[PDB]
């Protein structure tokens, strides 16, 4: 019944049939993206109309198409041919990854480069990576992938331990040509293995860990209805899933007495970029847009009970399309559970004699994705006290290179001869805000220091200031940790009992933003990552901070072009885009498999409630 | 056996007997502080010599004394008379707090002020607060407390809901004299109650929370020997307890193969300051040095199983002295347990076919203290992967005032007529470092941005720089979140297998430091709080960033006087002092009892190990 329900196997099958009958899904066609569209703005939208957006690739070279179909009515709404030299290429297809290694294996320049290094071509794996846009005019309008080589000494060996430096190839994956093979010189291939399950490396496993048992003898406190609607401790929301963004949260609201109060209309990680900081021509082009180029949802893991998710776990198993339109289920791809979170509130009062302690809890909604060597966990947390938090967990195997004789300013050494280039992992959270409704505004709040003098004779006073962001051209903001900068999203038409606008405060981690030179290709294509906070006016088609077609797009798409409309955002339907990331100088302890590191952000109520919202939590 | 064992009841009784026999503890004497001294530098040394330091107050007004006792040999080692007008007053005695309300109840200026407000003196509670150093010349050399009034409507009423603004009194707690009563005008006493156990305020309690059961069916994975020595998952340490500092961690080391490798010799929170930013003369003197003036260990709570600490809990019950030298046990004052901490490391490799997941754990050592309206939890965490983390949890009831008609730049409104002055909570962690031994240095690491040009033609390169701090005069450092600034503590004489010095990296939260004007009294007394990082050369008597005697002490002691010695810290026995804190603009949701907010820091291995230290963790 809900318009926000997960897509079902049947809906995807019907899309495939509609496309096929319309003549849009022939044998040379491939589905590069398929996803359900959210309902358009309309608080009285009753007539159910499930619409799906499809990107259709053509393996013969014909122009691709963007298609919108209505599953409810069984029709094609629109179909537009795309000029990819102008608007960007479609996301990389899983089947194109195989092509790169196979093509290079018969190229005489590639074989000659391997022969010089005495490498057996049957043992050389090729990481197929996105191309970006640089100086090669012949790549405009063409689907390119670039390949870097790694040696696998045996089928169970970790090839990442054995990078083949000084060698890179470019491949046209539709015409199946190797356009360039660049050999800048021979580097020794690092010899030590990195097999973290080999007992020779792990040593004997510990026998000292005793079990921790976490159970819920009466079951969990949350309910799931209609497949994906969650109710938990006054919270209400819908858990969506999209093959590009992954888990998406809809209709986040809090039951305050008798009123269901909206907070956030849609929350997602709308892009994530991994730029590399090694100036070697072998890797100086390397920038992953994991969401926009690869689609993080299609690489979601099946999460194992007791290993990935511990406790009383409720699973969702989302359905996506494969490249031919058949439904594919990601079994146990989303974990949901509640967790103890320590003390919520505590006071022992001398004068009243009352000793009071209450415990906190959080709702966890998580999924994990694997893109090549990297594995990322996406965690959304809901707390009893109204706090909303996102956390990304980065693990996997670091991307490697040779470590040069004489050192490097841009690579760290992990093992003899083995390097790890410096890089960042930068996320963009897209928060379609709805604080008590859609009339919202953002204020930037700085601490204000005061000088000793009249009205502050002891020099102890300090204060704060708030600046309303009234237009998009003034809504591109930078962090300032030294002045305690935060941003408040408020509803100027909804007041608390003290007659102040209700609000939520965004607390950032204030990590560095994109470090690349502002004139670089990556700074133009990932402009969102150069600033901590953007606020736009809501529009149906402004979905991603990098635009719809990120792969090989020349730059400026997305947030810089949206912001240029300079729309009114003072008491309007607005969207907050928060940039946050990790700057990774790899350490020896990251090798051969990296312990989790984390980054995120949180939102806390700021006069949203008329008093603490957790006074009715029991002691038990 | 161990020199680092907790003080026993017998040891404290023996100190009492030694002081009595020596003539230093007659009926007019009071013990204001008593604690065990750490062993001097020198491995093994004096077989066993347990020494205690004692601050002895005299209630007749004679000069107090600082005394060192050997409980092993039954002797007084040294006893010095203190000139408190020069070097500072002793910590506040618990029995002095009770004096303030009683003295004021019979002062005719106080009574006239209450009568002007139609308040019954029997219902007026007085919060007795430390006095600081301001413009009152008659206070030099006297023990002064200042009092602020709150109305308690009935014995179980929360008095914090009813501040009596416009009124403050100063009390000499030795001569039992009210020195000044200041009345700047009548303010309405806020009328709403703040009784968070009253059903009329809580409403019906939730019935929706189902239990979460955390058990360890084989018991915990850590062992406790000698009363306070902990071994857990390669970690080794001793848990100390001091009445001033609270929980103190000694001899933190990690078992790496056959070698026990030191990391931290001693870790503590050596001071904490809570400055208020309201320039009203009623409160502009208000600054709590909870550690130095009040002694946070003295007010540690007994922690309730299942409420304060959840799971399979091991308790310690530290013993302290009362004001007469009798031992007082703080039953269940320290909780210790291990906690699941999600995913440790995870990778699903396409080429090898190996799927690998491991879970993380942490060891938790915690205590909670209550100082008037505020309650603070102190949490030390040890992780499987070598990370050490500290977290402070702030809760309790916010300190209140009237909310002025017309508003305020320095006070938040929480309820009709009820205000909460702006303030900070700032901690100083004292880390006596011992990275692989005592020869350590500190480097400051900043990210380095690089310009597009020769050697970086695509403008993607970025790097980092490290600056060694060679002498104390250059070791006073500020945060820079924008450049990703961190500090590395390393051992230049101990190298990992890549021939790089082993190290640990300190990651700060980069919250604002002390906001008061640098000319203010609090900026001089809490100079440590104006900078994020200090590094000193280790010295036996340099224990606290504020000096030994903080109460009513002007500037002149502590970290600014230590660093003036400008000693060599480049490969030497060094101490890191890290300032970190919360800036609190109270919100409506903080009332009537505040949900926990947190701040802290962590240290991560940086080439300390030759590879990941958790390759031997089993799959479970
Ligand atoms: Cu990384
Ligand atoms: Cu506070
Ligand atoms: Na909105
Ligand atoms: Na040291």
């Amino acid at each position: 019944a809900s318009p926000f329900r997960l897509a079902s196997a049947g809906e995807i099958s019907e899309v495939q049939g509609i496309l096929r009958t319309a003549g849009l899904l022939g044998p040379e066609k491939r589905i590069a993206y398929l996803g359900v569209l959210d309902p358009a703005r309309g608080a009285g939208s009753e007539a159910e109309d499930r619409r799906f957006r499809v990107f259709i690739h053509d393996v013969s070279g014909a122009r691709p198409q963007e298609v919108t179909v209505s599953v409810t009515n069984g029709t094609v709404i629109s179909a537009v041919e795309l000029d990819t030299a102008a608007t960007g290429e479609l996301p990389v297809l899983e089947e194109e990854f195989e092509v790169v290694e196979q093509l290079l294996a018969t190229d005489e320049r590639w074989l000659k480069a391997l022969a010089a290094r005495n490498l057996d071509v049957s043992k050389v794996r090729v990481a197929p990576l996105s191309a970006g846009v640089f100086e090669y005019a012949e790549e405009r309008g063409r689907r390119i992938l670039r390949g870097l080589a790694f040696v696998q000494d045996f089928p169970e060996d970790s090839a990442w331990a054995h990078p083949v430096d000084g060698l890179v190839a470019y491949v046209d994956v539709v015409s199946k040509e190797v356009t360039r093979v660049i050999d800048t010189g021979v580097f020794p291939v690092p010899a030590e293995h990195g097999n973290y399950t080999d007992p020779e490396l792990t040593g004997p496993l510990r026998t000292t860990q005793k079990p921790i048992s976490i159970t819920q003898p009466e079951g969990p406190s949350f309910t799931v209805t209609g497949g994906n609607h969650i109710e938990w401790e006054k919270w209400s929301l819908d858990v969506g899933f999209d093959v590009r963004e992954g888990v998406v949260l809809h209709n986040i609201a809090f039951r305050d007495g008798d009123r269901l109060r909206p907070i956030i209309n849609r929350a997602s990680i709308a892009e994530m970029v991994v730029p590399y900081g090694d100036p070697s021509p072998i890797r100086s082009w390397q920038n992953y847009f994991d969401t926009g180029e690869y689609l993080v949802g299609q690489y979601a893991n099946s999460l194992e009970l007791g290993c990935d998710c511990l406790g009383d776990i409720t699973y969702l198993s989302p359905v996506i399309s494969d490249a031919f339109g058949n439904p594919r289920e990601i079994r146990n791809g989303i974990c949901m559970h509640e967790e103890d979170w320590g003390i919520l509130a505590k006071h022992s009062d001398l004068w009243s004699g009352i000793n009071y302690t209450r415990r906190n809890r959080r709702m966890v909604i998580s999924f994990f994705t694997t893109i090549g060597n990297y594995d990322y966990g996406f965690y959304w947390y809901l707390y009893l006290d109204g706090t909303i938090e996102f956390e990304a967990k980065a693990t996997g195997v670091v991307f490697t290179s040779a470590f040069p004789e004489g050192g490097s300013d841009n690579i760290s050494q992990l093992a003899p001869g083995l390097g790890a280039p410096f890089h960042q992992h930068i996320f963009s959270a897209r928060l379609d805000m709805a604080i008590d409704g859609f009339t919202n505004r953002v204020e930037e709040e700085d601490v204000v220091r005061q000088t000793m003098g009249p009205g502050n004779e002891r020099g102890n006073a300090f204060s704060r200031k708030r600046t309303v962001l009234t237009r998009e051209s003034e809504a591109v903001r930078e962090a300032d940790a030294r002045t305690g900068r935060t941003w408040i999203i408020s509803n100027p038409e909804s007041k608390n009992r003290l007659n102040e606008p209700v609000g939520y405060k965004l607390h950032a981690h204030n990590q560095p933003t994109l470090l690349a030179d502002p004139g670089s290709s990556i700074a133009r294509r990932a402009a969102f990552a150069t600033k901590d906070l953007w606020v736009t006016r809501y529009a149906d088609d402004e979905r991603y901070p990098t635009g719809d077609f990120v792969n090989q797009h020349s730059g400026g798409a997305g947030l810089p072009s949206y912001i240029a409309q300079d729309r009114d955002i003072d008491g309007q339907d607005i969207v907050v885009w928060h940039t946050f990331g990790l700057t990774h100088f790899p350490r020896v302890e990251d090798w051969p498999i990296m312990p989790v590191d984390t980054v995120g952000f949180k939102l806390r109520p700021e006069g949203f409630f008329d008093r603490s919202p957790v006074l009715d939590v029991p002691a038990n």
